[PDB]
């Protein structure tokens, strides 16, 4: 079984490119991740920034998560995110999603020893 961080770091961190590159980018980037194998994934951010960057943020603003646990935290600064979205003529298999590139806060739920980010909450 995957562990939590590693699951986070597959479906979350894009450390590779600065930005979305084109409207492309998530039905690539959403297959690639294996978050495509027997359904579509409906929503789900990659963040553009180190994995240090994105780790740092568990020392970071601590901030309720949506569903009221207390081990999340907001990013002091703003990270280049994009955020992928399946559309209306998205239907497994042939995925397709809407990509939204935009430069915001991240907010994660942090678990562990090393305390490192298991779940992406939200953007601001
Ligand atoms: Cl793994
Ligand atoms: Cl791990
Ligand atoms: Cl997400
Ligand atoms: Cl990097």
């Amino acid at each position: 079984k995957e562990t939590a961080a590693a699951k986070f770091e597959r479906q979350h961190m894009d450390s590779s490119t600065s930005a979305a590159s084109s409207s492309n980018y998530c039905n690539q980037m959403m297959k690639s991740r294996n978050l495509t194998k027997d359904r579509c994934k409906p929503v789900n951010t990659f963040v553009h920034e180190s994995l240090a960057d994105v780790q740092a943020v568990c020392s970071q603003k601590n901030v309720a998560c949506k569903n009221g646990q207390t081990n999340c935290y907001q990013s002091y600064s703003t990270m280049s995110i994009t955020d992928c979205r399946e559309t209306g003529s998205s239907k497994y298999p042939n995925c397709a999603y809407k990509t939204t590139q935009a430069n915001k806060h991240i907010i994660v739920a942090c678990e562990g020893n090393p305390y490192v980010p298991v779940h992406f909450d939200a953007s601001v």
